[PDB]
């Protein structure tokens, strides 16, 4: 019922929709947590976007970003968007990658850019598991 | 004189004020056209801004990343904040990284003229 570029996302691994953006959990996470914020509408490049889908698109990351912080006991976050096929973009897909960061966890903090970069699978149920989880902190 | 953390930013680099959100140039450029975006209040964390300020932030970074695209002839963009320590944060205040990408781009402090040469340059861009 969700649309991720080329793809339908099932709505098991959706746990946040607003009017205009939502938010998935991964199949393939660089670190617990590791979640994506998009706009429901299927642009490719970020400067597609209109301004309240650009506005709706962060809020929702920032709410999204402290929910994961908590929840997977981090103590800062990772933004980052590649915006473009030279600049790792697999998903022809606006996306916000928010990852939940701890001490140690990289013992270099500039080699989590070589792990987005590259975009096996984790269950469909272990997916579900964490999105009806993460549902929770929004209502 | 803007604010970004604890540093004193002259205008001579920056190159957008908004309402609530402002773009400098970098010292310590990763690639061609490497700036941040910044609210002009100094705050640490992603979470303690407005949603106002959230908001005109990233349509600021939107802007600001369509124009260095094209005046340092990159492809694609990268966005990316490190919001908090364990993120990589050097300095204590919210900022947008916007990279120009090339093609094979991946696969020691500027000058203030090189710098205020660059701002001058892109402040072109939001002249309309
Ligand atoms: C049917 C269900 N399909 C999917 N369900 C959940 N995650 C998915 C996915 N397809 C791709 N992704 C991830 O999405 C990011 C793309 O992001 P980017 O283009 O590389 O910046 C990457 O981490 C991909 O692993
Ligand atoms: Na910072």
């Amino acid at each position: 019922s969700f649309r991720f570029g080329q793809c339908l996302i099932k709505p098991s691994v959706v746990f946040l929709k607003t009017e205009l953006s939502f938010a998935l959990v991964n199949r393939k996470p660089v670190v617990p947590g590791h979640v994506l914020v998009c706009p429901l509408r299927p642009v490719e490049r970020f400067h597609d976007l209109r301004p309240d889908e650009v506005a709706d698109l962060f809020q929702t990351t920032q709410r999204v970003g402290t929910v994961v912080e908590k929840h997977f006991h981090g103590t800062s976050l990772t933004f980052s968007m590649q915006d473009g096929p030279e600049a790792g973009q697999t998903v022809k897909h606006v996306n916000v990658h928010v990852l939940p960061r701890k001490a140690g966890d990289f013992h270099r903090n500039d080699s989590i850019y070589e792990e987005l970069q590259k975009h096996s699978w984790r269950s469909e149920e272990e997916m579900a598991a964490e999105a009806a989880a993460l549902r929770v902190y929004f209502q």
